């Protein structure tokens, strides 16, 4: 699908998509499509209007189609766009022009990987430890070449609940990731996620109610 999209950035983050809406002119109607950070597989859409950008989730439905959170279905993201850019529907405005993507730019591919394969990827990933106790976790943070932001995520005494464990000027955090009605992981008071990957990538690049961002994973045993 929208690999090859002129408009589609990847990656990126919210903030820097609304970089990209300034750099285009922020006419009202002016919109980008990119990766979505907190809905695995969907997209998000962010339009500028009124002199403020604006970000729909486009979330992927369980038959393989696309639709925006208490909408109609539509086949690929880019039809959501061509559907949207000649009605409004509950958006803001209607789209008028798409920002292609500047030259020598390219898809921002993050370390997601830098359905099913997606929901069991951490176990193989270095910052997730699998099933240890709190005093296993914070020994196995302290002995190592540690710095600011060294971390790790293990299970907590639920299968499916996990924890977060930072490391901050000598002390190890501890943070609750805990799982909802829908199944979407969030630490308290915090952004919610459909993986744990996600949720590190968001983590790892601002605080967020964190006392500091998580920079090195801890080596698994």
């Amino acid at each position: 699908s929208a690999n090859h999209l002129p408009f589609f950035f990847g990656n990126i983050t919210r903030e820097e998509a609304e970089d990209y809406l300034v750099q285009g002119g922020m006419s009202d109607g002016l919109y980008l499509l990119r990766q979505s950070r907190n809905y695995l597989g969907g997209f998000a859409l962010s339009v500028a209007h009124g002199r403020k950008a604006h970000h729909y989730t486009i979330e992927r439905e369980l038959n393989g189609t696309y639709a925006i959170a208490g909408g109609r279905t539509h086949a690929s993201p880019a039809d959501l766009c061509h559907y949207h850019s000649q009605e409004s529907d509950g958006l803001v405005c209607l789209l008028k022009k798409p920002f292609n993507r500047p030259q020598g730019v390219q898809p921002k591919t993050g370390p997601f990987e830098d359905k099913l394969i997606a929901t069991t990827a951490h176990e193989k990933m270095p910052w997730f430890h699998g099933k240890i106790s709190r005093e296993e976790s914070e020994q196995i943070v302290l002995i190592g070449s540690k710095t600011n932001g060294k971390f790790l995520i293990r299970a907590r005494d639920n299968n499916g609940s996990y924890a977060l464990c930072l490391l901050h000027e000598g002390k190890v955090l501890h943070y609750r990731i805990d799982k909802d009605k829908t199944g979407k992981l969030s630490i308290p008071e915090g952004k919610k996620f459909d993986t744990l990957w996600q949720l590190v990538e968001h983590y790892s690049y601002k605080a967020d109610g964190l006392l500091r961002v998580l920079t090195v994973p801890c080596q698994k045993i």
